[PDB]
């Protein structure tokens, strides 16, 4: 499996398809601008989604104007970020058929590459998925269209999507819009970079360990990861099938909280519930989202696993203080047994089979540098992972724990693991109830890491993956930017373990002055609305300008 | 080495016995003080009217409680369905919230519903003398709704059986005929409710365990979508198996009781006490709807040959539905053999039965489990070899055996994905015919005692819907006639294997026994399923409403 001829051909075809996509976009944009030289494109692009939707609904703005202006912006920002892999060809005719009463009528939407779109590949950056066009739209894409939205691009992902960087051997490397030496986060990185630079008002991503929340935080936009089965995953392209211990979740990314709420409201409709009867038909509860009642907010400033950067810590602390001044009750709270939840439950659930299924995607392919040593490590014989685990344990317990829990096991041992996950979930729910919390405020990893380092700082997924394990809805809101004072204090950063993950993270988070920093908002399962209500509160207190 | 298990049986039997004497003493005191109460009339009131009389003050909770307690005690004498009297229920009786939707309603509980201070043995020695620390969530919710859970009812050992006997409390009998099984695993519930000793009960179902007892005993039952109700605090024997989900649900004498129970359970108390349950309140208007339905139906699953009674029940129900304005459409979910032999069996026994078997170490194996334990205990290589040998002549037996082997997490992932895609397949098949609901035969009449464990094939009609995770319920529609029974002599299964042979003899001698049909809707469509069951009930037994 050393021959790369097939992988080379795939990359050649994918690069040509991307190139032609971009040229097509460029021509449509130019043809539109010629016919409409007087359109104030800037005013349109800076309209918050809610106002854009309202102008589309009234006819003040035509769907064509919104579409081509956003298309032009996407084409331009793509020049510096390489976030767009494919222009969704037929979308110009979808545009002229958008249901006029849709809650998203005329809204251009960007899709992580894994959302199946009829006639396009969802490569996931893998050569084995190239030249295999989807034969239908996935359910959420169908629902977006029935709501009058216009999906227009596929955006880049790191190879296989199992990464919080954003590069692959087919379409190459996506860069942070704020600083080209920084990762935009991942795996919904193309989305983060496109939306964070103003090239799309709304995107969909997916999240199994933070893949909606990393790019949102790194690129300074809002993102929500719902409860796993709140939205349909039917028709999504994946790399691993039937793993249910740690469920994948899909959700919106956008420039403000109102936009995520609008998106969930449009998605959680009869169309969705009929197209996919396996989704519990819970309508979006607007009144919970709009509530202005005082909250009991649990919080922590560190999970004692990944030492927060000075920027993360300042962000958390200032938010906590504004929430208290606003009349909320802030209560110290830390989910129990985080090291166990991350090392045993999460890692174990994601790699119950030693990585064998996951590795099947890589046979004969290039392994992108952004994946670090993951593929090499997964490839290690089970016995040798175990032996290495016992050796590293006295020195680097964190590294030993991960290694040990990435081993293959029987169905019997997986049942045991699944029961522990269920019990862990109940244990954190009980802590929460005993403290009578409404929501939970936590740090969110930031600022953006240097390109090619996320794959070498696996420990830093601790803040986000805990909530995939727990399957609680969790969103991120940008609340500040790194100051020079913050950046200089990185030199004093040691990490709790001082292993290679802490060493890499320390270096990767330096030189980040000016970069956005977020906090994370969490609520109980199926409480997406309450989670958004809290996010809305945070956004309003930290960045009052984002709301009318 | 079963001495400890004999001690467990001795202790359990003493507790059951003391529980029964306590019940009798309280019933005798109450009667002496209330010699003029019309017990007959109270006991026959449909639940809806009983609830209204408790709510209006026309009937006292004490009167209802002690009247049912006496009835439960009496019917237990011929069925052995009660394992425990829930010690503090009399004080719950006096603190029962007046505003509750179930105010003063005595409720029976399958033994796996944890009740503070009580064992949930599952008929297993290893669970004896391990009292629950607290009530399970559904019990908490019942009490918050003013209901009074008053007994634990019997289950077959481990609950993985559709008969109802275990080494601790012994064998439960069908109230209609003492030589017949009450079904299972919610068999105690079936026996108790079917003989009038309780107006409402809760069971669980992973392969038909709410529906068998309901059909065999001539009552109504609903198996909701797996995660519609909270399983928090439920006692189980296998943990972490998520391919085929356990579901919990109500059993009662009529459909309206089932809808009332779901309505009372699907409240803020439940959703707050167990946030992992999607907070979907009961949708009254779907339940109450009177719009004509597109009803898919089959007379047979081409897997278990229906008994003449089952077939007649299905056809008569179909005709009555057609005459009532509904559209009947022939429809059979695709690849049922696959769903049963590969998906369901493989899902239930992905580990070759090792987790299951753990419960039986040092314990007796009830005869009602047949050869299940012995078979599961065989080495994988031997199940495989035996499977290849059976395949030419007995493909059904071969398929089950081969799919009960242990496998890696990798293969379990593959299996889980196949279950998911099969669900999508049947849903697409269902939507291509634009169905609202699906009408199917339900296994019946009740099998002779100790035969269910030897007629595993017969779970075909029920287990398909655990695999697919669709709400499914059963409604009694007729009784076995002299002709139905005589026609059993002509009965031939499609396979001619031992399961077909056992079933044929097991369903004979059933004159007068109840027979049901099964109603099915799509995931999360419990209300539509109940709407349909209500219709079947109204059309086939008009006096229930
Ligand atoms: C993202 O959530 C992935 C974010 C990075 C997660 C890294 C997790 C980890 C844990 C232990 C060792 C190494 C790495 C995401 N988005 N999509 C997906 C995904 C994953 C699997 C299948 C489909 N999609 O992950
Ligand atoms: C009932 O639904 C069980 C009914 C009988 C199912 C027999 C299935 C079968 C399949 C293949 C070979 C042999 C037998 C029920 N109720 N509760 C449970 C249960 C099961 C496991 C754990 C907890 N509860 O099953
Ligand atoms: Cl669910």
């Amino acid at each position: 499996w050393t021959g790369r001829q097939k992988a080379r051909g795939a990359a050649t075809r994918a690069r040509q398809k991307q190139r032609a996509s971009l040229e097509t976009m460029d021509k449509a944009v130019q043809r539109f601008r010629l016919q409409n030289p007087d359109l104030d494109s800037e005013a349109l692009l800076t309209l918050p989604l809610l106002q854009l939707v309202q102008k589309l609904q009234s006819g003040e703005l035509s769907p064509e104007a919104v579409f081509f202006t956003y298309l032009g912006k996407a084409w331009e920002v793509n020049k510096g970020t390489n976030c767009v892999t494919s222009y969704l060809t037929d979308c110009e005719t979808q545009l002229s058929q958008a249901p006029r009463q849709g809650l998203l009528y005329g809204v251009p939407v960007s899709l992580k590459e894994c959302f199946s779109y009829k006639g396009h590949d969802s490569t996931l950056g893998l050569s084995l998925n190239e030249g295999m066009p989807s034969e239908s739209d996935c359910v959420v894409v169908q629902v977006l269209k029935l709501q009058g939205a216009v999906p227009f691009v596929h955006t880049n992902v790191p190879q296989s999507m199992f990464s919080y960087d954003c590069s692959n051997p087919l379409f190459g490397q996506t860069m942070n819009p704020w600083k080209s030496s920084k990762s935009p986060g991942g795996s919904s990185g193309g989305e983060g970079a496109l939306i964070g630079s103003g090239g799309s008002p709304l995107g969909l991503g997916t999240d199994i360990g933070g893949s909606i929340r990393f790019p949102s935080a790194f690129c300074g936009i809002c993102g929500l990861k719902p409860t796993g089965n709140r939205l349909s995953k039917s028709g999504l392209k994946g790399c691993v099938y039937g793993q249910t211990a740690v469920q994948l979740s899909l959700g919106p990314m956008a420039r403000d909280v109102e936009s995520l709420a609008l998106c969930l409201k449009a998605l959680l409709c009869e169309h969705l519930f009929t197209l996919d009867p396996t989704v519990p038909p819970l309508p979006f509860r607007e009144e919970v989202y709009r509530s202005s009642r005082p909250l009991r907010v649990g919080y922590y400033e560190t999970d004692n696993y990944t030492m927060p950067s000075p920027a993360m810590r300042r962000a958390l602390i200032e938010t906590k203080q504004r929430l208290e001044a606003a009349g909320h009750t802030l209560i110290p709270f830390l989910p129990n047994n985080i090291p166990y939840a991350l090392e045993v439950l999460s890692t174990g659930g994601l790699f119950s089979d030693g990585g064998r299924s996951f590795l099947q995607n890589f046979k004969g392919d290039f392994v992108d540098p952004c994946l670090g040593d993951l593929i090499l490590i997964l490839r290690l014989p089970s016995w040798f992972k175990r032996l290495l685990s016992l050796l590293l344990k006295p020195l680097f317990p964190r590294l030993a724990a991960f290694l040990n829990n990435m081993r293959p096991r029987s169905a019997e041992k997986l049942w045991k693991l699944q029961h522990e996950i269920e019990m862990y979930r109940q244990s954190v729910i009980a802590q929460w109830k005993a403290m009578n919390l409404d929501v939970l405020l936590t740090p969110m990893l930031g600022p953006a890491l240097d390109l090619n380092t996320p794959g070498r700082a696996t420990g830093a997924v601790s803040y986000t993956m805990l909530y995939n394990c727990l399957d609680f809805p969790a969103g991120v809101v940008p609340v500040t930017t790194v100051t020079a004072e913050d950046d200089a204090q990185m030199e004093l950063y040691k990490g709790y373990f001082g292993d290679i993950w802490d060493i890499i993270l320390k270096k990767a988070m330096k030189n980040s002055v000016g970069l956005p920093v977020a906090v994370q908002c969490v609520a109980l399962p199926w409480q997406e609305e309450l989670c958004l209500r809290f996010m809305r509160e945070v956004e309003q207190l930290m960045t009052p300008q984002k709301q009318p």
